[PDB]
């Protein structure tokens, strides 16, 4: 069977912290007053929640209210516990309150408001310096949450709120986040298709924080190469073939052989043989202003099949790509 794996960092955070920290099922929710909030506009709806812009009438402050749907409702304690554990962390969305929505009969999470700039608008105008700057801010959030024994598991552009005017960034939607326990087998049906790490795509369940580092690398490749998404799979199987057309099939086979993983036999008819491509292949006259030798070297160290080989968030912050960023 599969060879076991452990994170190379923050391995034993959850064992040396008290049980009340990670045992989210034993957590007693403190309920706030639903009457303090006035819903103003529905921002959106997903399969797990409905999100609104609201006003806290006890201080006139704008807030965001996330009304959880019943599917999400069953696992709210994990999300609430994670949010409380991470509250005050750098660039982590702040949970302000938890109320019972009288219509949905489900919990509603109230968050600080972030005046999010449109994804298309921001994607199109970010300079080389702004990419580096915001990547560094995302790394602060990821090293903080990994240091706290938590993996996000859904890093993607829609989960990163940016108020470009105030250069404020927040990592949101901790609904898929989980506590890392060494040797635990996790569900591989996490993260959005284009951001899924190879470990999910080959059904390797003993993954860790390094999954977030793959997803971060996919975001970086899209922004510096102006190719959205970078790995554009039609389904989860084609997602792996898209990765293999860039990183190559030999390094893929080295990875699955290292962990004694067998690919789904359906790959025989779609995977083929592909050499590893040099990152410079993706440079052209329309993205050259966002690329540098430091960007390519940094991307190379995130987008690695072997989850144990990827840079950690703290090592990533040490990289020359961020030397230009004012700290
Ligand atoms: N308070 C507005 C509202 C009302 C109902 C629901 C809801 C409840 C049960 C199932 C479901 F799919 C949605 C939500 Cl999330 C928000
Ligand atoms: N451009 C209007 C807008 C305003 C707020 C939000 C928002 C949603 C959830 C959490 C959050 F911190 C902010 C979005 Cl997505 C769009
Ligand atoms: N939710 C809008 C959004 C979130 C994040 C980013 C982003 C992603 C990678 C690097 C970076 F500097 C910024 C963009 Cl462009 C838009
Ligand atoms: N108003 C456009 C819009 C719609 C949806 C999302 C979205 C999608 C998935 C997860 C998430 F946290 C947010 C965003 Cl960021 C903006
Ligand atoms: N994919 C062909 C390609 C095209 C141009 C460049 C390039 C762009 C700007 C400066 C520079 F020193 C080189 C590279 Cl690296 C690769
Ligand atoms: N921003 C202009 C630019 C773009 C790309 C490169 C480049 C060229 C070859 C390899 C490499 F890793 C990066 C340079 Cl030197 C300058």
């Amino acid at each position: 069977g599969p060879v076991p794996s452990r994170a190379r960092v923050y391995t034993d955070v959850n064992t040396h912290r008290p049980s009340e920290y990670w045992d989210y099922e034993s957590h007693v929710v403190e309920w706030g007053n639903q009457d303090d909030y006035q819903l103003v506009r529905k921002l959106g709806r997903g399969k797990y929640s409905e999100v609104f812009e609201a006003i806290n009438i006890t201080n006139n402050e704008k807030v965001v209210v996330k009304i959880l749907k019943p599917v999400a409702a069953a696992k709210i304690k994990r999300e609430i516990k994670i949010l409380e554990n991470l509250r005050g962390g750098p660039n982590i969305i702040t949970l302000a309150d938890i109320v019972k929505d009288p219509v949905s009969r489900t919990p509603a999470l109230v968050f600080e408001h972030v005046n999010n700039t449109d994804f298309k608008q921001l994607y199109q105008t970010l300079t080389d310096y702004d990419i580096r700057f915001y990547m560094y801010e995302i790394l602060k959030a990821l090293d903080y949450c990994h240091s706290m024994g938590i993996m996000h598991r859904d890093v993607k552009p829609h989960n990163v709120m940016i108020d470009h005017e105030h250069r404020k960034l927040r990592l949101i939607d901790w609904g898929l986040a989980e506590f890392y326990h060494p040797g635990q087998e996790y569900n591989v049906r996490v993260a959005s298709r284009y951001f899924k790490g190879p470990e999910l795509l080959v059904d390797y369940q003993m993954y860790d924080y390094s999954l977030d580092m793959w997803s971060l690398g996919c975001m970086l490749a899209s922004m510096i190469f102006r190719k959205e998404p970078f790995f554009h799979g039609h389904d989860n199987y084609d997602q792996l073939v898209r990765i293999a057309k860039v990183l190559g099939t030999e390094d893929l086979y080295d990875y699955i052989d290292k962990y004694n993983i067998e690919l789904d036999p359906r790959f025989n008819d779609i995977l083929g043989r592909h050499s590893r491509k040099r990152w410079e292949r993706f440079v052209h006259s329309e993205n050259q202003h966002l690329v540098s030798p430091e960007a390519l070297d940094f991307l190379d160290k995130l987008l690695r099949y072997d989850h144990q080989s990827r840079l950690t968030a703290r090592e990533a912050m040490e990289h020359p790509y961020f030397y230009t960023v004012v700290k």
